[PDB]
């Protein structure tokens, strides 16, 4: 090939700019991400019993429902929640790589089985099925401007006209509105009721009579008589459309023939089809769309979509209206993939100047300049034929890549320059012998490069997408290289080489003496080896300490410009005193916070748990990472005075806390504990079982933390027993007084009516004032047969009791979930352990299991030292083939050390962890570090083999040619990754992290090697030989 | 597929305007590009329009003054005119369906309404006159949505002489001019063309390039490549 | 059976289409509920989807809006099928 193209130089930038094209062309369509896909798909089911306890919703719906849950593919859990809301969810939960789609359909096929076991004013409130992430991607917010728009007003508005074609949009996996639909609101007045005689069961009805739809046939319908002329449809009763005609609707008419209308026993407005959900921007009026994405859907195209189809409406708001932007993850995600590409842009521009300091000639520095962006983008089109995306750690992986091919073109370049000194050859004629030297080498040592990567590619779990793309990304780099190295490097350096002070001259002579007192130094450590073997040991001790000395996690925390702020409040608590308390949130951010945060979005009666009077959220956006320096203005500290501020606030539960690089493995040192009823005990059993567990925890600070449950307390509930043998005396129908009580003091779904085009809900219930104290349940009279109205109070007892707001079950039974983590310096497998020791000495019949965070923890243990052993092992045998020996290898292989203890001391001083990019940057440094040991080796061996020079020559002309070629390289590496150690804004967390142990590795493995590895070629030589070297 | 000849849109209720106000928008719609004939030919609504209906309002005051249930009522009515699926049967091993209507000559004209009796409470039998009201109206047979929305749809194809695109280019600026609250779209062969043509840039640009690159690697010239491509036309103007 | 155009439209037509959602890489939906009392509703989706998921994904939000329908119509029940006007042939058969 090399010869080849040196003569058809047009061919080799054909090859290169196919290459850029391909690569240019995957830019335009690769899907860009954070991280690869590691999330396991989860479906909801959800449903909702109007006016329903928990332990109805559980023991009429949920049950039910989890006992079809069988023959379900993939499936690793179950987990549902009932709460006295009337709402349930059942979350199932699938193994990584289950396609969500056949999860989705497989789970409905069960649920449909279910269906008609349910009660009928579940099914018409609509059962969902949704595979979506848990968390939200953005929320859309809308507010009216001039004013001229009520909260209501807002959320009817978007439901109407802006969530369906939202909720369509592919991507969208669910929305939420924050806010209600208007319904046609009938709020009845027990007074006037009795009055009439009339009960809420009349006035069903009449609405179900009198807001009828009628198919009525035709005139001269099919099939006619003959003659018939006229053909035309029948038109009958239709829906109502306001108000006006609901308070018409004829309930009866008495004696003396007066009428009594709906508007006579009740106030009939439009109202929200619920009242729970009230929302405020920056402390005014709002509604708006939780979307949460689709299972494995990209953010950043649904993002894309969602606002396509909102640009569509904005021209047809009604005036005033507008949408605003209080919360999305997606600017993070693209704008810290940018911020990548720029320090991989910086990485060029530095590796080129650093290079011209050098080779000093734009010609001979522009041969490397052009290899590398040929290489990278190709490396591009790589991705694309892998199925990779464009995310944090692919685009690592380009940054990194850069210093392990970096040589391939220098190599080639360089020992043509000195062939055409050497002798007097032209650039062309040079070139062809030249590559007839480096070509094998070249492609030999590549591979041996790639054996460091190789085996990471292997990774398991969930977290192995990670290293598997990083990895990838490397080797089909560093494979391009080789082929760019082969094809255009010699048609360039057989096309542009010019055929062979100042600050220069400066810099030369300075290193010129620097080579001497190098040489020198070298060769009386050669002399003195003895002493430097016991250097060496202590340099792999202390990497040793170091190592397990280093605390390790997964993925950093980053600032991404937004964060939530949970408001629990204890169940019993009111609506109003929520909005108290979210005032107080609110206010904190709009005064306490006014550099930092640009927007609050405060959700009344929403939160992630659960619905509920007692539970809110507030949406936080921050200003730009740009005009927020220094620490103390980023979400960490920003979340922290906040909480620390919220603390003061009482009867409440109140923290801001940032979002986690993956919600899925969540907190570093966190566990999921669930407390589970084997035996029938009950809520009462199972709650004290929980308690006790949670005692116990308490006692032990030394290694558990905030050991707590997640889910609600009981709270007292009004228990109303009906007396059966009294309503059968008086003639009272059970039917009657559960549709008076439900339909007054629950609501109830009666029928749909048309608002302005859009079909709706009808919904009758008691106006609020009836329906507010204990004494007013005997003011609802109830018609007996004999047609005497009957109080409540006549058939009816009454008395305080507890209950539970919130039943939960796991995988099938009822459970309590208990958060917590491990205490400073302790693990996460010790605290999970100590949990399962007080576990075990719980009553009998309750057991416990893991869920979340804590199933992936006990699921994916360590694999990493075993793969990094294979690593060594395959870098070592690839040695062992390049060098045709069993033990030159370990004059490289022992460079190794002198990389990693840089490593180690870079991420211990800066104080970082052993996460993902900590490896990623470890594997990185073993290969870098093999390298520049070979940089070495392969000139110092081809002295002795090909010029005959003895052992200690050899070395020591090796170490001064090419301690400035070797130092040319490292620093420019070690220059090019310094955006990455100076990185502040969007993911400057990650770019931080990977550059500090990568940059932290070169610089110990750049002046130890060239001090050492002179040494661990000349002793291990000596040793393994018999005669042979020495003269 | 159809014709996949003209232009395929749709005219969208974004406010709820209604039916009434929808059509009047479409007819100004069409009256407009009828003053085009140069650009835009044949352009029609694909749906049908409004026809006399008759209007029945059930009394319910006399209805209940009377004791006859709305349920009796309606369901009288829609099982004779409209007919009534009651229940299935077995007819020689296959399950069949059981339909109630009225014979052909009672559910003809407005006159047979009044033929019709239903039972109330106390037994009297009470025609259907006694407790309703008839008047003719206009109104819809056949009501369209799109993407949720009332809808109608319009059909049409540029001028002779014109592109598609160009007539598409009008109707969207006609369509600017509509009321406030109407909107419109672009669906089936309208949607397909616009992204087809979006990309036929691209892939023709792609294919240039790609070409001189093969040509130039081939005869290690930038310049040669040239001398082969300049053949496209030869062809061509035999063809056109 | 017997319904017009606006009785179809304001109790299935809408209902159904308030329901379509969540289902994967849909461009645009249409529909026209008539005086014959009949419903067409036409989901179209971008050109490479299964059409068996498609179909399934809109037949399983179709079941679930179900209760919401009027009792004639669930009689009578509501079909998904996938859309296709190309026909191999058309038997007939008559009487002479
Ligand atoms: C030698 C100069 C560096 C090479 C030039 C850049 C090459 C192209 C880089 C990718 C595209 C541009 O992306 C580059 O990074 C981000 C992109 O959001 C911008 O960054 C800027 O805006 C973002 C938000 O948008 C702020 O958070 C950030 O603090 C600010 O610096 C840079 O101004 C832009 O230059
Ligand atoms: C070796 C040095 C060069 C390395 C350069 C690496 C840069 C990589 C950054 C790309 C990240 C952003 O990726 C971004 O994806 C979107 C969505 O598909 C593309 O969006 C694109 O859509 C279509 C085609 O899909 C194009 O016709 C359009 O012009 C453009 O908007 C952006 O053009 C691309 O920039
Ligand atoms: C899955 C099983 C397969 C995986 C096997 C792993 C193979 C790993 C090989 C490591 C690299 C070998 O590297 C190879 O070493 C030999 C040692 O003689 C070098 O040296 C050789 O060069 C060329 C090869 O044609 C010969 O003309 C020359 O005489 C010989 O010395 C090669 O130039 C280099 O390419
Ligand atoms: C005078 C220009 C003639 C163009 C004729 C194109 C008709 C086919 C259109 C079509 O289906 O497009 C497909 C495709 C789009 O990439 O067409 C093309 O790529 C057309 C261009 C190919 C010819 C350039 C190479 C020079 C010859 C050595
Ligand atoms: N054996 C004769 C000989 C004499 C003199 C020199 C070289 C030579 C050639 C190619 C080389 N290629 C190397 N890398 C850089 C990292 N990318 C993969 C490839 C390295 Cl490290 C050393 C290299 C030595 C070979
Ligand atoms: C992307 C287009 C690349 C074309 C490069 C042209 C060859 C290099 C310039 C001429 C070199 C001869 C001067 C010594
Ligand atoms: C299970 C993961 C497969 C690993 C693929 C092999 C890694 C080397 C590929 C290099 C591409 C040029
Ligand atoms: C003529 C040789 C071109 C191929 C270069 C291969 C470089 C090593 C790839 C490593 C694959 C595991
Ligand atoms: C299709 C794009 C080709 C552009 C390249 C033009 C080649 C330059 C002609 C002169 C070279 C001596
Ligand atoms: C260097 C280019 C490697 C091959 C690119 C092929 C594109 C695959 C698209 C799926
Ligand atoms: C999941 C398919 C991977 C395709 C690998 C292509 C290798 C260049
Ligand atoms: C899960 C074991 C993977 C090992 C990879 C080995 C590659 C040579
Ligand atoms: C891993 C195998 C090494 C064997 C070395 C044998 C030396 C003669
Ligand atoms: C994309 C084609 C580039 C060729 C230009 C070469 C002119 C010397
Ligand atoms: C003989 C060398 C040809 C290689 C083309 C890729
Ligand atoms: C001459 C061998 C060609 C190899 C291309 C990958």
């Amino acid at each position: 090939m090399p010869n080849f193209f040196i003569d058809r130089p047009i061919f080799a930038w054909v090859i290169a700019i196919i290459i850029m094209l391909a690569g240019g062309l995957a830019i335009l369509k690769l899907p860009v991400a954070q991280y690869p896909t590691i999330a396991p798909p989860a479906v909801t089911i959800s449903a909702s019993y109007p006016g329903a306890d928990a332990k109805t919703v559980q023991d009429t719906v949920t049950q039910v429902i989890e006992q079809n849950m069988n023959g379900i593919d993939n499936l690793m859990y179950m987990s549902s929640n009932s709460d006295s809301t009337g709402t349930v969810q059942i979350t199932l939960t699938f193994e990584s790589g289950t396609d969500a789609d056949i999860a989705q359909v497989q789970v409905q096929n069960k649920l449909q089985l279910a269906m008609p076991l349910l009660p009928q004013e579940v099914q018409q409130q609509g059962v969902s099925v949704e595979k979506s992430s848990s968390s939200f991607l953005m929320v859309v917010g809308v507010i009216n401007t001039d004013g001229t728009m009520t909260q209501e007003d807002i959320s009817d508005y978007v439901a109407a006209n802006m969530k369906d074609a939202i909720s369509r949009t592919s991507g969208v996996g669910d929305v939420q509105l924050f806010g209600s639909q208007y319904a046609m609101r009938i709020w009845m007045n027990p007074n006037e009721l009795n009055k009439f005689q009339l009960t809420p069961v009349d006035v069903i009805t009449a609405i179900k009579a009198q807001n009828a739809q009628v198919a009525a046939g035709q005139l001269g319908g099919t099939p006619p008589v003959k003659g018939q002329q006229l053909n035309a449809s029948i038109i009958a009763q239709t829906r109502l459309t306001s108000t006006e005609e609901f308070g018409k609707i004829l309930l009866k008419v008495n004696q003396d023939g007066s009428r009594v209308l709906l508007r006579d026993v009740a106030k009939i407005e439009l109202g929200g089809e619920n009242y729970d959900i009230i929302a405020e921007f920056n402390g005014q009026p709002a509604s708006g769309l939780g979307i949460k994405l689709a299972t494995g859907a990209n953010a950043l195209d649904t993002a894309a979509a969602i606002r396509a189809e909102l640009a569509k409406m904005e021209p047809f708001f009604p005036s005033g209206l507008k949408i605003v932007y209080p919360y999305d993850t997606t600017p993070f995600v693209k704008i810290s993939i940018h911020e990548v590409v720029k320090t991989l842009v910086e990485a060029i521009i530095l590796v080129f100047l650093v290079m011209y300091l050098f080779l000093q000639n734009f010609r001979a520095t522009l041969i490397p300049t052009i290899a590398v962006p040929v290489v990278l983008l190709g490396t591009f089109a790589v991705l694309a034929a892998f199925g990779f995306s464009i995310n944090t750690l692919t685009m690592f992986g380009m940054v990194l890549a850069i210093g392990l091919l970096v040589d391939d073109a220098i190599v080639v370049v360089e020992n043509v320059e000195r062939v055409m000194a050497e002798e007097g050859l032209p650039p062309k004629e040079a070139t062809r012998k030249s590559m007839g030297q480096i070509q094998g080498a070249l492609v030999g040592i590549a591979m041996v490069l790639s054996a460091v990567f190789v085996p990471m590619a292997f990774f398991g779990g969930s977290t192995g997408a990670i290293y598997r793309q990083f990895s990838i990304t490397i080797v089909s780099a560093m494979a391009l290289s080789v082929l760019v190295a082969l094809i255009l490097t010699p048609a360039l350096c057989a096309t542009m080489l010019k055929p062979i002070k100042g600050f220069f001259g400066w810099f030369n002579r300075m290193f010129e003496k620097s080579t001497h007192h190098y040489t020198d130094s070298v060769g009386g450590i050669l002399r003195s080896t003895g002493r430097y073997l016991v250097l060496y040991l202590i340099i792999v001790v202390g990497m040793a300490y170091l190592f397990v000395r280093l605390p390790s996690s997964f993925l950093p925390d980053e600032d991404q410009g937004v964060f939530m702020t949970m408001v629990q409040l204890p169940a019993g608590a009111t609506q109003e005193r929520t909005q108290k308390v979210l005032n107080e949130v609110t206010h904190y951010y709009l005064t306490k916070e006014k550099n930092n945060v640009e927007s609050v979005f405060a959700v009344n009666g929403f939160g992630f748990a659960g619905r509920g009077q007692n539970t809110g959220i507030a949406f936080v956006s921050l200003k730009d990472w740009a005009d927020r320096p220094g620490e103390e203005n980023k979400v960490e500290a920003i979340t922290m005075r906040a909480t620390r501020a919220f603390s003061q606030i009482k009867d409440a539960m109140v923290f801001a806390f940032n979002l986690p690089a993956i919600v899925e493995l969540g907190t570093a040192t966190g566990f999921d504990f669930e407390l589970i009823d084997q035996a029938g005990l009950g809520h009462e059993k199972l709650t004290q079982a929980r308690n006790q567990l949670l005692a116990e925890a308490a006692k032990h600070p030394d290694m558990l933390t905030s050991v707590r449950p997640n889910g609600l307390e009981d709270t007292p509930q009004f228990k109303i027993d009906i007396d059966q043998e009294k309503a059968q005396a008086l003639g009272v129908s059970i039917n009657d007084i559960n549709t008076t009580l439900g339909a007054a003091w629950g609501g109830s779904y009666v029928n749909d009516f048309i608002d302005r085009g859009r079909v709706k809900k009808v919904y009758v219930m008691s106006e609020a004032k009836y329906r507010m104290l204990p004494d007013d349940i005997g003011d609802w009279y109830v018609r007996a047969a004999d047609g005497q109205m009957v109080p409540f109070s006549a058939f009816s007892s009454s008395r305080w009791e507890y209950g539970s707001p919130r039943l939960e079950r796991y995988n099938g039974l009822p459970s309590m979930e208990i958060l917590g983590q491990a205490a400073p310096g302790k693990s996460t497998g010790e605290a999970m352990e100590l949990m399962e020791q007080l576990a075990s000495k719980l009553p009998t019949g309750v057991g416990y299991d893991w869920t979340g965070m804590s199933y992936q923890e006990r699921l994916s243990g360590n694999q990493a030292p075993s793969l990094y052993a294979i690593s060594l092992i395959v870098v070592f045998l690839c040695l062992a083939a390049l060098y045709e020996s069993w033990s030159i290898p370990f004059s490289v292989m022992l460079v190794v050390p002198l990389g990693v203890i840089g490593a180690l001391l870079a991420a211990t001083f800066r104080g970082l962890t052993n996460d993902v990019y900590f490896q990623v940057g470890l594997l990185t440094t073993i290969g870098l570090s093999a390298k520049n040991a070979i940089l070495i080796v392969e000139f110092a061996k081809d002295l002795m083999d090909k010029e005959g020079k003895g052992l200690i020559e050899a070395t020591l002309d090796a170490v001064r040619m090419r301690l400035r070629p070797i130092l040319m390289t490292s620093l420019a590496f070690i220059l090019g990754v310094m955006p990455l150690v100076i990185s502040t804004g969007a993911g400057s967390g990650a770019q931080n992290a990977v550059g500090t142990g990568v940059m932290g590795g070169m610089v110990t493995a750049t002046v130890l090697a060239i001090f050492f590895v002179p040494v661990f070629f000349v002793v291990v030589r000596r040793r393994f030989s018999r005669k042979n070297e020495d003269i």
